[PDB]
């Protein structure tokens, strides 16, 4: 209220931004390791 800076909207924002990025390394690296360390014979 008086300083409401709290998280600077930016922060909250950074955050957010960081979260989902860190998440979707995450996925394509399992997508890249089921197919590197070879799928399988899947088809």
């Amino acid at each position: 209220p008086e300083s409401p800076k709290g998280p600077d909207i930016l922060v909250v924002l950074l955050s957010v931004m960081g979260a989902i990025l860190l998440i979707g390394l995450a996925a394509l690296l399992i997508w890249k390791l089921l197919i590197t360390i070879h799928d399988r014979k899947e088809f």
